[PDB]
């Protein structure tokens, strides 16, 4: 299927354990997608203080379109250095490995895949 539902753990950025996916624009993107698919993928909701916290390149999900059965569409954006890889709409979050952290919410989204 071109769109998946996934139900992400939204994370405190304190909490999370593994900062980021990798060391490359692309090995993030290749990462998020993996840990994505294999239901080990966090959200951390972007606010003052959160993104110097969390390890370069990043990877988003932004809103692809204006949210069948309650999940939002959204893509994979990565930045490195104030570029970003990919053009899409508003930041829901930033993406992290999952490791067992506790949640404080559920983030319904329709990945683009």
């Amino acid at each position: 299927k071109t769109h998946v539902q996934l139900s992400l753990p939204v994370l405190q950025v304190r909490d999370v354990l593994v900062r980021g996916f990798g060391d490359s624009v692309e090995e993030v993107l290749s990462e998020a997608r993996q840990h994505l698919k294999d239901g080990t993928c966090g959200l951390v909701e972007v606010e003052k203080g959160v993104l110097p916290q969390l390890e370069q390149p990043y990877v988003f999900i932004k809103r692809s379109d204006a949210a069948p059965h309650g999940h939002v569409m959204v893509e994979l954006v990565a930045e490195l250095e104030g570029i970003q890889y990919g053009r899409s709409g508003e930041t829901l979050g930033v993406l992290v490995p999952h490791v067992g952290e506790i949640p404080v919410a559920y983030r319904k989204v329709l990945l683009r895949k």
